[PDB]
């Protein structure tokens, strides 16, 4: 169940 | 069950 | 089942 | 549960 | 229960 | 219950 | 309970 | 509890 | 309760 | 305990 | 109460 | 109260 | 109250 | 109070 | 009072 | 007080 | 106030 | 006030 | 004679 | 044999 | 046989 | 006969 | 029979 | 007849 | 019968 | 008729 | 039965 | 009828 | 019954 | 009807 | 009843 | 009934 | 009861 | 009813 | 009542 | 009654 | 985050 | 042979 | 999320 | 064989 | 962080 | 078999 | 850091 | 069997 | 560090 | 059984 | 370096 | 049984 | 090096 | 008992 | 190389 | 009892 | 090689 | 009682 | 920001 | 399957 | 910076 | 499962 | 820098 | 389950 | 260099 | 559960 | 080179 | 606990 | 080489 | 507790 | 080679 | 408590 | 070869 | 206390 | 081969 | 106190 934030 | 989020 | 949200 | 926080 | 927090 | 922290 | 905290 | 402290 | 110091 | 110091 | 001290 | 100091 | 010196 | 020396 | 000294 | 030496 | 010297 | 002498 | 089963 | 099956 | 089932 | 089970 | 179950 | 359990 | 837990 | 248990 | 309990 | 505990 | 309390 | 008691 | 206390 | 002691 | 101090 | 006291 | 002192 | 006093 | 599985 | 899997 | 598999 | 576990 | 589990 | 666990 | 486990 | 275990 | 067990 | 121990 | 310990 | 112990 | 100790 | 010891 | 004991 | 002894 | 002793 | 002892 | 998903 | 995010 | 989730 | 992130 | 964590 | 962080 | 910690 | 850590 | 340490 | 460390 | 160290 | 290290 | 060490 | 040592 | 010790 | 040692 | 030795 | 060995 992953998740990534990726901000730039 | 990924879920991506990038933000630029 | 992936999911990606790009904003930019 | 993975969960990724990139910032750059 | 990972975290991750990648600055850079 | 694992936290990563990379700063580079 | 682990805590990494890579600078580099 | 481990602690880890890399600095390259 | 451990703790590392790498340095290289 | 321990403690550990790597320099190298 | 260990301390380990590696230098290369 | 052990001390390690490895020099290679 | 041990003291390891290794060189090698 | 032991005190070890190696050298190789 | 030990005190051991190996050279190899 | 005992002296260890050990030469291989 | 022992003393050993082994060589080998 | 004893003495090992090992060879081998 | 593996057999790889891949999700996300 | 070697089989893959990736599904995202 | 081999069997492996990566979910992520 | 081994089973592999990722999760993440 | 060998089981892996990893979380993470 | 083993039995992993990975957590994290 | 052999069981693990290792959690991290 | 072991029984692991690991923490970090 | 044997039983282990490490935290580290 | 063992157990193992250990700390470190 | 056997018990063993390793710190280090 | 042991019990063991390390400290380093 | 046995007990040991090793410091070291 | 006894009791062990260890210092290094 | 016996008592055991060994100091090495 | 004894009473151990090693030095070395 | 016995006593030792054993110094090496 | 006894006193032991060993010297090596 | 339920799961099952049937094999042969 | 026989394979099935349910998520959720 | 269900899955049906058959080989051979 | 047979499967079956929950999370959460 | 519930766990639950069933084999065969 | 059966098998069951809380954390926190 | 609480921690819950039955087996069988 | 049971198990229970508190840390801090 | 304080810990508290039960088995059984 | 009960078990319970404090350090530091 | 305090300790302190209860059993049964 | 009761234990109890201070070091330094 | 100063000691403390008390049992039952 | 009780006990009591210093070195130095 | 002084030395205290106290018993009892 | 009491216990006093001196060495070099 | 000096010593001094006393008991009581 | 009292004890003394020279040698050399 | 704000962001909800659901599923099934 | 329920899922909530916020940012900001 | 701010973050909350939710799952469930 | 309920989750929050602070930084900065 | 400063950072603030919850879960549960 | 809470957490604190502070660098620099 | 600085550093803090908290948890709990 | 407290930390403090200091460097250079 | 320096360094310092607080726990508790 | 307090901790100090110096080098070079 | 200098070294240094403190401890309590 | 104080310590004191030289080399070379 | 040269060597210097002290204690207390 | 103090030491020397020379080699070579 | 040459060696020298001095202790006190 | 004194001490010399030559060798070959 | 040859030996010599000094003490005092 | 004097000594001296020869071999060979």
């Amino acid at each position: 169940f992953k998740f990534e934030f990726k901000f730039e």
